[PDB]
């Protein structure tokens, strides 16, 4: 274990009970419910735009140049239908939501198109505004809010809900601008836990320098559990301290296989779940120092119950 | 000469008949008169560390951890070694580029505003003089901006013809797709020799047909594979500096003999030895 995790845990956790915490969610959560993934809707893309899937050689570039193609080419039609073809299913969904809402997010958002999210905030008990278009902010009843970039399919499966075409990115500034200034005042405002993604989400990323380069320091330092089963390159570490990125390795825990990354995602954040401030208190000055730290500013009474004193540690 | 390819040699050849061309110099250009790679030394970057984010990623990690006086002396032991090509003879003799070497400079004069958009050595080998960092991609609006200014203006300004872009750079498109956006109708629509070794495929030049940059590509024209780099120029920007009407019926030589005498109607009796510069 590494005590500036241990630290960042207890940030967290304080963050939590205070409230101001707010879980950003990728796209990992998916491949963890088994929906379908996105690389194979390219690879769809590609066996029907070329008349064949071939090598492919799926790259960053054929990730924002096929469903261009297949625009231009095929018209929108075809990608209603094919929309339609695989964006139908359902599953249920994983304890892996649950698990991410026992932590009492004030807000939370995602970029993942389904709605497994919002059936688990329903399961959870407690009730969320749907953010997802711009006029969603208008009727925003809860002060606890549901955000959401990437959309979703409730406004139908036309192309206008969706967003994935690289000039909807381009044109996003004038498309989405209320929700990027409530992403951006959630992200000053509350501390950011950062999951679900493989350090892929650039634009998302650039937008994190952007607030790095208009905060300096001020702009708390977000956290990301990084799941990639590969011991990680400290240098990259650093890189993202220099960029002002707290990252947790699952492999730091616990590695095996390359798909036990879902009981990765338990079990790391499993140590957040029972993440308790006397666990890793473990010398007696620690001891008399936390519990002046807990007691000594009760000295300004003059008479206290013990029945009370239950209702100081837990 | 396909139909598209013989009305883009005729708007080059009326551009530069009166004069209103910049020719862009992207990268293979140096690789004519064989410059040094710069993913190769990317790759060196890599091997003593050890996609397109890792090509500045590892740079920035190699400037925050192995220091910026490793990268000042591996600039000095790689771009320290080049002349000329008749490519850059062709492009001059025609009349901005993105390298750093000053091969176009010594071209030059050899024989003009030469603009080098990401910098140059000419003050000397440091990380501030020329852009190849990730930062330095991101800064690169806020520190030199009348670079901007003037390539915006030139835009409208000249004619622009793309060669040896090998598009690593997508943010000079991008601001080419701003200027656009604005533009929209009004496109002069630059011109860019595709000159990949493989003939381009239909749906790759429908939707550069339909971003409006308009396309010639030396392998629809002829076999050309990057290995005979050098003469696939020899097949394009030859031919676009033999561009001449003679390579352009019997009703159309009648059309451009009425086109080339009929403003003198409206003039006196003309010079029978001035007649010589009717046609030249």
């Amino acid at each position: 274990l590494d005590n500036n995790v241990v630290e960042c845990i207890k940030e967290i956790t304080e963050s939590s009970r205070n409230g101001k915490l707010v879980f950003f969610v990728g796209a990992g959560v998916s491949t963890l419910s088994d929906y379908p993934q996105w690389w194979r809707l390219v690879d769809k893309y590609h066996e029907e735009l070329y008349g064949s899937p071939k090598k492919g050689n799926y790259s960053s570039d054929e990730y924002l140049r096929i469903p261009q193609i297949f625009y231009n080419v095929k018209g929108e039609m075809a990608f209603d239908g094919i929309l339609k073809d695989f964006f139908q299913v359902d599953k249920p969904t994983n304890p892996i939501h649950d698990k991410i809402l026992a932590m009492n997010p004030a807000h939370v958002i995602t970029t993942a198109y389904d709605n497994l999210i919002d059936t688990a905030c329903w399961k959870r008990g407690k009730y969320f505004s749907v953010i997802s278009a711009e006029e969603d902010v208008a009727n925003a009843t809860s002060s606890r809010y549901l955000l959401k970039v990437a959309g979703d399919f409730r406004k139908g499966f036309k192309g206008e809900n969706v967003v994935l075409k690289e000039d909807d990115y381009l044109n996003y500034d004038q498309n989405y601008p209320l929700i990027s200034n409530l992403m951006k005042t959630i992200i000053a405002t509350h501390t950011i836990v950062f999951i679900g993604y493989g350090l892929g989400d650039y634009n998302i990323n650039m937008l994190l320098n952007w607030v790095r380069k208009l905060q300096k320091d001020s702009f708390h330092k977000p956290f990301f559990i990084r799941t990639d089963p590969s011991p990680i390159e400290n240098e990259t570490l650093i890189y993202y301290e220099n960029k002002g990125l707290r990252i947790i390795d699952a492999a730091s825990l616990i590695d095996s296989n390359e798909y036990d990354y879902l009981e990765r995602y338990s079990a790391v954040m499993d140590l957040l779940i029972e993440s308790q401030e006397n666990k890793f208190i473990t010398k007696d000055d620690e001891v008399i120092d936390y519990i002046y730290g807990k007691i000594s500013p009760l000295f300004a009474l003059q008479y206290i119950r013990k029945i009370d004193l239950k209702h100081v540690f837990e």
